[PDB]
């Protein structure tokens, strides 16, 4: 079911591409989970995060809601959802540029960091 949340996340960055006019490499980067390697790509990401709502309409990271939040990265499994639980809690605390763009993917590399060390990568 984490498989289903990832399909979800691509079917919203896939509607988000050409209002940042990201590309199709963008997209790629994003199911693989890596880092953007563009800006377009980053400001793809942070489309999708204010689109879940883990990023608000300031670009700082919202983790209210919990769970509809974490299971839009995770899917539903008990163990995994609470492991980004704690990532999400973790990683509210970063300090992050007024750019939302460039925001969204500071929070981004820290979802990954904190899933690498926790298993999920």
């Amino acid at each position: 079911d984490e498989k289903e949340a990832l399909a979800k996340l691509m079917e919203s960055a896939e509607s988000c591409m050409p209002e940042v006019g990201a590309t199709d490499a963008d997209l790629q980067e994003m199911v693989k989970k890596q880092p953007a390697s563009t800006y377009a790509g980053k400001c793809l990401r942070a489309c999708v995060m204010k689109n879940i709502g883990i990023l608000d309409a300031n670009g700082k990271l919202d983790t209210e809601a919990g769970h509809e939040k974490a299971k839009q990265y995770t899917g539903n499994d008990p163990a995994k959802l609470k492991i980004a639980l704690e990532i999400g809690d973790t990683c509210a605390a970063i300090t992050v540029p007024d750019d939302h763009c460039e925001a969204a993917e500071a929070y981004g590399t820290c979802f990954r960091g904190e899933a690498k060390k926790h298993g999920l990568l």
